[PDB]
């Protein structure tokens, strides 16, 4: 367990599952990050549904 | 503007700022996506923090 | 016999069963923590501990 | 994040729990900030290590 | 970090040792005040200079 911990590290630290750690990290008790931006990407459709003619 | 749009082609497309369409994405008027898997680390002190004595 | 160890894992590693470990834990001869309601998990250093040269 | 101001790749790396490649991967890709020292010695900023991680 | 700061202070700074920064004075790498018999004091300045990014 180094200051930032593999979801699998934290995962055999505490001896459960990785699906568990993933359920504890999204129910807020435990706390994760993610390094870097994210490569995004829009849906073209919600695009041209935003656009409300007049 | 191809079906999966980058944030800035969306913004040049709508003729707003990366920001507004960034805040879109937030309220839930712009659908996004993110490409691949992120790099996940748990915060070493949470997991301390979660294991409560009996 | 993770650093956190389930109790029937405890129990299969010393060769007892579940209700004397669970009595060691009550007892304080086992230290053990709480993760979830549910979920219970006992220290491997004291499992260590627990064993004295005869 | 008790890394001191201007860390080293390996630092960098076991802070972060990835490998030392990763880390240089992150500077050659702009996502973490770096300066040279020397012919050979280079420093992570510990800024741009926190800003690095967005939590989830 | 004062702007005259000592060689530790310096070292600490940089993330690299005494002996480094010592060498780097010698070299010219970094400019060095000398307050009396024993007191040397490196001039922020060229501290802030050294670190050229990449």
């Amino acid at each position: 367990m180094p200051p930032r911990a593999s979801i699998q590290q934290t995962a055999d630290y505490l001896g459960v599952s990785t699906k568990t750690v993933r359920n504890y990290i999204a129910a807020g008790k435990l706390k994760a990050v993610r390094l870097g931006p994210r490569l995004i990407r829009v849906e073209r459709d919600s695009v041209e549904a935003l656009m409300r003619p007049i």
